[PDB]
């Protein structure tokens, strides 16, 4: 059972959330953490759902290595192995931290003609980056897919890069229910090295902050030409290629996590539950303890042909209540209750996991009841947790009015006029005000723009406001 | 490929590789790219045996990379994040069990608790290998690792004989490699473990066994050594028996070396990442649309088969070439169209393994391929499984040794199974070889020959416990 509660103490919430549902054991490594697999089960259906769907545009998976040599990789993130027992290696080499320049000089190597192109890889691995660290959010050694295209033209190249962020908002919004906002980086928060950056921000309201919650590049041919990555035109003329990067990481766990837990635990929406429906037997004396496990089973058969993934904890060396407690901090969606009294009536106790509501419902109707109970669920998650993003949002025209709402835990929208120095000069003066890290950045200008009333002022430099801009303080 | 396979193997298995795009060099040594070509085969296998093991309770997981100073008290080092030195060097994984274990001690501590179950999809990085070659030894390989804890020695030892089961399934039914089934001797088991089982292959070019996975039953020396002690129903502290299992990307060097021939590889239908390679006979600036048009509709009906389908219609390559190409990356089946074969409603198919041509209309395309490829595979499967038993010779004295080693051969022998006397024949078997490569046992087959009463070790005198395989090996 969690004891912290969400709205007071929200990191010790957390701590409490992932630890008792079994998802994360720590570590002594500052950063790492072990994923238990109540957690490896949700990053296996979000992994699933998105290699299914990058398979269906024609990317293909491979495998890099996990080194990186000092000169291809020529920064302060990258964890360099340095000795073999005691004595130093020749030369010091890099796990990585990326993959960009792992794979493009075989890009190089591998491109020669338009007949070459496109050339679309992915990658499900691990990788290093080395503030103070938090499980799935931000940790040290973390689980993600890469995937890196090489296009004939830009134009293709971009339409990749948008295609695969919309992938990335079904990822969040359809499979985790967790709302997101796309836009592009600014020149300042952007991919080093590369053309443009497109993002999907997620927000967590208990500490008003912004998370990136995952990347869309087009890299242009900025890449192209400093590894050499030519093809041979129809015409006959050399030309770069036009490339793409994209990646998401179990970040999105953490962010799941935030977005729907209670005070009781986890909540788990069912389209990434690897158990949507716990039937739970009631044993108590030997009420007719047979049957009652033998409806079970026909109720899971039952069940299992219309796809819902049910367990049956039968499970003798645990209490009934013990049992509740447990799938309720786990966060399974749906508890089907089962007793001699339940097989009397020909029906079936069923809690929801979000809301607590009851429901008897009859044998026969019980796998569309529940298919609808389930499609209910994801749908309300996801609702609400949009409704928390849309009042965490305040629109504003001038600088007087950010201090009171980054106080209020909320995002700015404001005019901005786009030029790098001023969001230094905002984040330094963000953080001096809020000391009587509380800096506010851009989280990203937003595909969605509002319109912009001719002679709108820039709400920091007072110069023409070029686009809306959303800022907060981030993780 | 011009290396032939039979006369330089070694330079056959590099050129085989290489021309089929399997894998890309690195300018760090030791460490090969694997291309899509090979990804994917690793994919199916990995899925199948995903899918079995999940069927068994197993769960998979993540544990981190890096080890402590601390934890550890022959390991990569990392000392610096950026210029930036770190307060104290940790370092790379020797082992996962170093890792795994003390969290499975904290895991533990009720008969409720077991059995554990985990597996867990990786990469390794070993960093003394003697000189590479792609799959077989390098510095970074991918695998699954899986780990066990049970109440009882009688469960672990099932699930030890389950995997093993699993990992003949994953190389006679994905790979159509014949695998043997046995345990290791004593001196060739996981160091700690009370019993190490394995499938053994074989490669008749060298005559070398070599070792395609392993499963073994740990028993309790790792539960005493991290304290993974549970509290049985009577409140009694006992020790957990544990198993572990593991295989690796190996498995596809294996395949190509049992598979392969002079052309070049062939892969298997059941993991080839495209099983039917539609080759439009057309020429550079000719076309039209009527036999592209008529592959695409070809493409679109086998892939409704779930047939895994490509079309290379790359313009400056000849029909010829692209044969070739396709050959030596070794896709099951070719199909061509051309002027004539659209003119009387025909294709051509040709089969990888043996060179046969089928003429077959349209209509029964779907149909008849799978017939083929079903028939390649098991056909790929059972010449193997013939190679691999002419290649066991059945002796009694160490007389018979020598020659049949010179066959390219392995030997099943009576043997005693005294450690000392497997080391005395590694040392005879070799110093005879130089002056003429060593033979050690590969395992002690689960298919027990009858053992007369009274048989004699082939080799000590000593009366003979069991039948066991012994070849020069990898
Ligand atoms: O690290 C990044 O942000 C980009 C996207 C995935 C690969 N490299
Ligand atoms: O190295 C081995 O053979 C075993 C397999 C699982 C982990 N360690
Ligand atoms: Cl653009
Ligand atoms: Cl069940
Ligand atoms: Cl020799």
């Amino acid at each position: 059972m969690v004891t912290a509660k969400k709205d007071e103490n929200f990191s010790e919430w957390y701590t409490q959330a992932i630890v008792r549902s079994e998802m994360i054991e720590y570590y002594d490594i500052s950063g790492c953490y072990i994923m238990r697999p109540w957690a490896f089960h949700i990053w296996e259906k979000v992994q699933r759902f998105f290699d299914d769907e990058i398979k269906k545009m024609g990317v293909e998976n491979s495998y890099f290595p996990m080194f990186v040599s000092r000169h291809k990789l020529e920064s302060p993130e990258v964890a360099w192995v340095t000795h073999y027992g005691d004595s130093p290696l020749p030369e010091k080499i890099a796990i990585r931290p990326t993959s960009e320049t792992i794979m493009y000089p075989a890009y190089a190597k591998w491109i020669r003609s338009h007949r070459d192109l496109p050339l679309k890889l992915n990658q499900w691995c691990s990788v290093v980056r080395w503030k103070q660290p938090t499980p799935f959010l931000r940790t040290r050694e973390f689980l993600w897919q890469e995937g890196h295209t090489a296009h004939a033209t830009e134009e293709e190249a971009w339409e990749l890069v948008l295609d695969i962020l919309e992938l990335y908002r079904r990822w969040y919004e359809e499979c985790l229910a967790v709302p997101v906002i796309k836009g592009e980086k600014s020149e300042g928060e952007k991919f080093a090295g590369g053309k443009k950056t497109t993002t999907v921000e997620a927000f967590i309201p208990e500490n008003g902050r912004g998370i990136q919650a995952a990347t869309s590049h087009l890299l242009g041919t900025n890449f192209a030409k400093m590894f050499e990555i030519e093809f041979e035109d129809e015409e006959g003329h050399k030309r770069l290629v036009h490339q793409t990067s994209w990646g998401c990481t179990t970040r999105s766990l953490g962010v799941m996590i935030m977005t729907h837990g209670d005070d009781k635990g986890l909540v788990i929406p069912p389209r990434v539950a690897s158990v949507q429906v716990v039937i739970i037997p009631i044993l108590f004396k030997d009420e007719n303890t047979g049957e009652i496990l033998g409806k079970c089973r026909e109720l899971k058969t039952m069940l299992e042909k219309a796809d819902i993934r049910v367990r049956i904890d039968d499970r003798s060396n645990y209490t009934p209540g013990w049992k509740y407690n447990h799938w309720e901090v786990k966060g399974v969606p749906l508890r089907l209750e089962l007793g001699p009294k339940d097989l009397a009536k020909g029906t079936a106790r069923v809690v929801r996991r979000d809301t607590g509501e009851a429901y008897q419902i009859s044998w026969a109707d019980l796998a569309p009841k529940l298919l609808e109970l389930m499609e209910g669920i994801q749908r309300s998650l996801f609702e609400k947790a949009k409704a928390r993003l849309h009042e965490g949002i305040e629109k504003i025209s001038t600088f007087d009015e950010v201090m009171p709402a980054l106080n209020r835990k909320h995002l700015v929208l404001a005019p901005w006029c786009e030029d790098p120095e001023s969001e230094e000069q905002i984040k330094k003066e963000t953080q001096k005000l809020s000391e009587i890290t509380g800096a506010m950045k851009t989280l990203c200008i937003p595909f969605d723009q509002p319109p912009m009333p001719e002679g709108t002022k820039c709400f920091y430099t007072g110069k023409p406001a070029k686009r809306w801009t959303l800022w907060g303080r981030s993780y």
